């Protein structure tokens, strides 16, 4: 590792993003959360696993990149999933890095469409799958709110 820099630059491992995205997005790919760090002025898959409390372990204070986790939200008339981008940015993180990071999201997105929306979180106590489903049970609701100063 040791690896980062500052730029004006960044790109995204399309290719080993899709795999992370979807061994969550597939029925049952023994997966149901995916992270998205960056190794180097690129997005890459960071970590990976079934266990929520696997994802919860690695995001701090210290750190920031997207959490791509699937929330089984069809009850009424299908079963089809919402998912959502959580975006995680430490709180200790240099003020660029949560304006950066944010900006990058377009990158990640590209791969992640069929989710719901992207949560930006920056404390863990909202990291909590518990808070995350309660916004896709309703999910309804924009920001659309920003300035062209």
């Amino acid at each position: 590792g040791s690896e980062g820099a500052a730029t004006m630059a960044t790109k995204i491992d399309k290719e080993a993003c899709r795999a992370a995205y979807n061994l969550v997005r597939d029925d049952g790919s023994a997966v149901i959360w995916v992270t998205f760090r960056y190794d180097g002025a690129t997005i890459v898959p960071g970590d990976q696993g079934a266990d929520y409390q696997h994802f919860i372990q690695q995001c701090t204070d210290d750190v920031r990149l997207f959490a791509f986790v699937r929330f089984t939200t069809g009850d009424a008339m299908s079963k089809r999933s919402k998912f959502a981008l959580i975006t995680w940015i430490g709180e200790d993180v240099s003020g660029l890095q949560r304006a950066k990071t944010g900006t990058d999201k377009t990158l990640v997105k590209e791969v992640v469409q069929n989710f719901a929306k992207e949560f930006v979180i920056s404390d863990r106590k909202e990291l909590e799958e518990d808070f995350i489903r309660s916004e896709l049970k309703k999910a309804g609701g924009a920001n659309y709110d920003a300035q062209s100063e």
